[PDB]
């Protein structure tokens, strides 16, 4: 009982492509209980935590749980232990972030694959500081923004689509005014960070090629080749 989600693919223009099995024990990660502190003088948890330092003293810490029905995927450029898949940028300095971002796959049929901005790291911990777009919403919960932020776009299936930024928690964002200010775009209370076969990621300084597994079951890749070229003119 083998399970592949689906697979990424680095555009042109550390491996090539990287593929997405059901792992045996479970990866993913749920959110829980959350602990508000303020501080003269950054901290969280021993565990999966995030963290959101909102002044120079109030900080939040939801501190995230085991999540049975959920794997965990991590992207970036960092090589320790938690990133899955090392990815380098497309070609100075260095944009693309060491913890880039998580896809988290649903273990139970039909395997839905969703991104969310940012990964934890070597130590558990995301850690959202006062220079980094953040904010509570109606729902209760906290949410942010990573610095240059994770954007996605899935076209017509003809298809150049429209570009979106996910926040660390899924919800879509219209883009900032200019990629990385501080001043957050618009909620998109009607879209979700699914990922349907084909959907494009830019990590910022990196573009991937996202493939559900059937989607790579009925068209190869390469016949997409021609729009990918046409569509990565949106940049």
């Amino acid at each position: 009982e083998p399970v592949k989600y689906g697979e990424l693919v680095v555009l042109g223009y550390r491996k090539s492509r990287f593929a997405l099995y059901k792992r045996p024990k479970a990866n993913g990660v749920k959110p829980s209980t959350v602990h508000v502190i303020s501080t003269p003088q950054i901290s969280c948890k021993g565990q999966h935590s995030i963290s959101y330092t909102l002044s120079r003293n109030q900080t939040v810490v939801v501190e995230y749980t085991h999540d049975k029905d959920t794997d965990m995927f991590q992207v970036g450029r960092s090589t320790e232990s938690p990133i899955d898949f090392v990815v380098t940028d497309t070609i100075t300095q260095s944009t693309i972030s060491r913890f880039a971002c998580r896809i988290v796959c649903d273990r139970n049929e039909p395997y839905t694959a969703r991104i969310f901005a940012a990964g934890f790291d070597s130590s558990k911990n995301i850690f959202l500081g006062e220079k980094a777009a953040k904010w509570k919403n109606p729902d209760g919960h906290m949410d942010g923004l990573t610095t240059n932020g994770v954007l996605v776009m899935h076209p017509r299936g003809s298809q150049p689509g429209v570009w979106r930024e996910i926040s660390v928690c899924g919800d879509v964002y219209t883009l900032r005014e200019t990629r990385s200010a501080q001043q957050r775009g618009k909620l998109v209370e009607s879209e979700t960070n699914v990922l349907q076969d084909g959907s494009l990621i830019d990590l910022c300084g990196a573009t991937l090629l996202w493939r559900t597994a059937d989607g790579l079951f009925h068209t190869p890749t390469q016949k997409h080749i021609e729009a990918l070229r046409q569509e990565i003119n949106a940049a």
